[PDB]
């Protein structure tokens, strides 16, 4: 009794990789998946999976912003998925799952679930991406697209996971929380790698992460008050690149390391503390190395998440420097506050758990 | 309150595959997994996996063969195990600064990888041997490698024992059943063969068109360019006549084929073998590491091309048969699509296998036993 899941998510490597533990959880069990995606599906690939590109060749910077409140970007992500739904569907025909799942956003997913009378499991990339105000709106935007397929019907099922821990959700606001979610572990994904000799920790040694953003603060030179203090604190700092993002790396203090990317839940694991840039995926993987943070801000969620609970702060980039770095090196109580959600976030379902689940549901 | 899995292998990449699944599964339930390897160690990272390289450089071709004997003495089993040594030791300081540094709970090694047990019994840990297939099968050997590493466990002050040492096996009872008795393991747990090949984007031929049947064909050992293809000339020279597509896989990386082949033979350089046979209705193939069980999981009827022995698995089981390369031709693929005993004891042998216990179930018990 081999089941099938069928991958329905946004083009956007954010929202694939968190889908991915759960994906490779329904194989572990013994199961069928696939994906059926856009954009940035070389990372399904690269994650041992296997994926069908409903979209070939497309362009999907024009979609998003074409060359010329809610209403708006329902329209754009409705532009978007619209591209995905002829591929979508021909390979739900042919493939013939069980089950879709899919992103909040991939406005595909949905429809492909109802049109092949089948229940969907939402899965968020974060406390953001949670909004389902924005599903209707979608579905509502992309009526055409119905139309155009006949599907007229619903979802049998529509299952929503969160990988968002209790006490994270308690500080988001009402509207903007989803009870009757299921809970689901988020366990850390960013990809694969063979790992740098300088990794493993040194003797009583300590380290601070340092992220980075493409662009506006963002980027390698707004660093530079930062490193004029980095050598006056007891700890080694490393500055870890995006895939993509080039670096002239020349003369650097002697405890700074400027570093090709790596997987940033391999890299907190030897860490004591992060400073980085408010991504919904830096936060939560932060969230579950237990280590405390800090932010410099563009997202004012992640801003109110790391004060409200205690476990970090935020700062401007052009006034960081060794007094921020002493407070997360130092600081009992935002260690103790990280600890504490790490906790609770490993009493949550691992994937393992809710890919049985979902066996049963479909 | 996670748990640390360390997986050991050969630098082969036959070998590091079919530790995958398992290494996943243990992360989908939370815990952690890295791998200290060598060789083909990309391939872990492309597998969504972590590793470290225990032997940076190090040219692995020289090491398995260095740069009368009708008269000698010690042909055999000593010979092999000497081999293995040599390529397991180059691997053991790295192997053992990762699990000193990283400190696992649990290490998982193959078959050859002589510095698995090694670093187990160096932390004292128990470790589960994970081999590649039926063949890969042989206990004894592990213990005259470990004879033939005695300097490295000498070097490194390695006394012990693992306290636990666990087997799994993939293969399904009743292929085990035609193995040889001292080539079986009992007490062995089994594990459902979950295929591994790596991901990748699917091309747009690969779903089925208009019910029209499909043959994969591999080429298992054969090298480019020894002429060994040619071996093929005869069965392609037929195809034309036979009412199927046929899917040649190279199987290999950025290879070519080159010349005049027919219009129902399709040439792919590389793609995942599980995802290809899923939609195959039968397979041609060499004999290959793991083609036999990935084809065995997709239910699929088997013709093997031997060289000039463990092939006696196919008719033993009604599931296929072997054919010599020259002799090969429309004759046989007929047999393949249209013979209706081979297809069902394919299904027999697939739904045997899905009764076994799937990576995830056999992660926990692991996790348990650490």
């Amino acid at each position: 009794q081999s089941m099938r899941a069928l991958f329905i998510t946004s083009p956007g490597l954010s929202h694939i990789l968190p889908t991915v533990p759960l994906a490779q959880a329904l194989r572990a069990l013994g199961h069928e998946v696939r994906y059926a995606t856009g954009g940035d599906i070389r990372a399904v690939a690269e994650a041992g999976l296997c994926a069908v590109d409903v979209s070939p060749g497309v362009n999907y910077a024009k979609l998003f912003v074409p060359d010329d409140g809610e209403g708006f970007f329902a329209e754009m992500f409705a532009r978007v998925s619209a591209v995905a739904v002829d591929g979508a569907l021909r390979t739900a025909r042919s493939w013939r799952p069980d089950l879709v799942v899919h992103t909040p956003t991939q406005g595909a997913g949905p429809l492909t679930a109802a049109a092949l009378q089948l229940p969907c499991v939402e899965l968020p990339l974060g406390p953001a991406d949670s909004e389902p105000g924005l599903g209707a709106l979608i579905r509502r935007a992309m009526s055409k697209d119905y139309e155009r397929h006949g599907v007229t019907g619903e979802p049998t099922g529509s299952v929503r996971l969160t990988t968002t821990p209790p006490s994270v959700e308690a500080l988001l606001p009402e509207d903007r929380r989803s009870p009757g979610a299921w809970p689901m572990r988020y366990v850390p994904y960013n990809g694969g790698a063979v790992l740098p000799d300088w990794l493993p920790p040194a003797a009583g040694r300590r380290r601070i992460a340092v992220t980075l953003g493409s662009i506006d603060s963002g980027g390698i030179a707004k660093l530079a008050p930062l490193f004029s203090e980095v050598a006056d604190v007891d700890a080694e700092f490393v500055l870890t690149l995006g895939g993509g993002d080039l670096a002239l790396l020349g003369e650097l203090p002697a405890n700074v390391r400027v570093v090709e990317w790596i997987p940033l839940g391999a890299l907190l694991e030897t860490c004591d503390a992060i400073i980085h840039h408010g991504g919904s995926g830096t936060l939560l993987t932060a969230l579950a190395a237990g280590v405390p943070q800090c932010v410099i801000p563009h997202q004012d969620t992640n801003r109110d998440v790391l004060t409200g609970l205690g476990i970090g702060f935020d700062a401007e980039a052009g006034s960081l420097g060794a007094e921020q770095c002493r407070r997360l090196l130092d600081d009992a109580g935002l260690r103790e506050a990280a600890l504490r959600v790490r906790q609770e976030m490993s009493e949550m379902p691992p994937p393992a758990e809710t890919a049985a689940k979902l066996v049963a549901l479909a």
